[PDB]
């Protein structure tokens, strides 16, 4: 069902920029399918096979996360620029008044297109975060490990596509923890 949900909620223009969730599901199937059974091979070849798969899997995770961070950051910087342009265009139109009804009409359109771009970007953030959490839980369930959950905490939960931390905030927060403990 999540593969369906993700597919239905994707912004078509951004399709290639989302977590390749079905490809990860397929990857995990092939890992189970191609798995050498111990009794048909020794304990060391099984460990080496899964070790090899783990490297491929987490390199794909890193590649997917890099893609998501890049796209999100580019879109977020573009959003902050557009918001500044729009606020300046608005103030200049407002000051001008004290016929430009068609001027404001173009701005109403501009703010509408902009707000939508923000909602679409928030959806992309939420869908991608859910996609990572779920695929890593799937990985962990199948491979009977905690490496996926470790990777979620280490790289996804602190990713720029997901969360925002001003260096000043992180400094005041560390000050607080240190002075109080």
């Amino acid at each position: 069902k999540f593969a369906e949900h993700l597919s239905a909620h994707i912004t078509p223009e951004w399709r290639k920029q989302y977590i390749q969730y079905e490809a990860f599901k397929d990857m995990l199937y092939s890992a189970q399918d191609q798995a050498p059974s111990v009794e048909v091979t020794d304990e060391d070849t099984v460990k080496r096979y899964f070790a090899k798969f783990e490297e491929k899997f987490f390199q794909t995770c890193e590649k997917e996360l890099a893609k998501i961070n890049t796209f999100y950051s580019e879109k977020l910087a573009e959003a902050q620029r557009r918001f500044a342009t729009l606020q300046n265009e608005l103030q200049s139109s407002l000051d001008a008044q004290k016929v430009q009804h068609r001027n404001i009409k173009d701005l109403k359109l501009a703010f509408s297109e902009f707000y939508l771009s923000l909602i679409l970007l928030q959806n992309y953030q939420n869908l991608n975060f859910t996609g990572f959490r779920k695929i890593l839980k799937k990985h962990d369930k199948i491979l009977e490990t905690s490496r996926g959950a470790d990777w979620r905490v280490a790289h996804v939960e602190v990713a720029p596509f997901y969360t925002c931390k001003k260096i000043n905030q992180l400094i005041s927060e560390t000050e607080a923890v240190v002075t109080n403990e």
